[PDB]
């Protein structure tokens, strides 16, 4: 499986490493996928190129 | 945060409902994140569209 | 300009053509960029592949 | 709705800003979606990063 | 290195095919990457979902 | 037909060009689409972005 997740920018490159872990060991869990096979791209969004409801998350 | 997981076809309804949930769960408690925030899409790829080392995942 | 555009599944062609139209709009008139230029592609979710908060939409 | 949206760099954060505003709101009533639900991401390119024909953007 | 292709959808079965193994050999020997590394996802729209200048 | 493709840094605008002129030809013959209608966008991944097995790739 390959998973992409936009994040806002801020985190620690820990915490990034974090998120890595978690998520792939959740696809695996919940697929029965073996835990190899997993890929995670981590996508960093600034503040000012995130919008909800037509607003910045920025704001 | 926006996941998008792309997997092969073949899985139950019952298993995706899982994966959204496990990973979002995963998510949001790995980067502090609203649970409710959190926003997983599930893109299914037949066989016939998966390439690994230019041959076929088929 | 290249926009993906992920909907529920349930839409009429007519309302898909009108998001395609009024997006491409959009995108041209705010970046000052060619209309002609703009590339929209909508990706349709079934409702049990789409999860807000852990929980199916 | 998600949209992602790839646009060169090169625009002011105002342009971006506007940008998420109106693609927001065409979301909204074109799939008659409450504007609250609607997600825009906004992914710059670099010049040298995108290819038209084969060629760069950057000529 | 990962790559996602968006065509419309009317192609064969063998082209895609050929798409996937032509394209994975123009990454591999761009980029010096191990063949074996690369991934390839085609993504089928359909005609009424892609837009060029604002028409189907 | 539009191709984004995941590499990760370090690569010089020359190979970058090389690849997306490489991989816009393989797409047109393969495909037999005219050359003018391919685009590539290419997006760099930083070295703690990627995971395999859940572990950074590096």
């Amino acid at each position: 499986p390959i998973a992409q997740i936009h994040i806002l920018e801020g985190r620690s490159d820990e915490q990034k490493e974090t998120l890595i872990r978690e998520v792939s060991e959740a696809i695996s869990r919940s697929l029965d996928a073996p835990l190899t096979s997993v890929r995670v791209i981590i996508t960093e969004m600034a503040k000012g190129h995130f919008g909800i409801g037509g607003e910045l998350a920025s704001k």
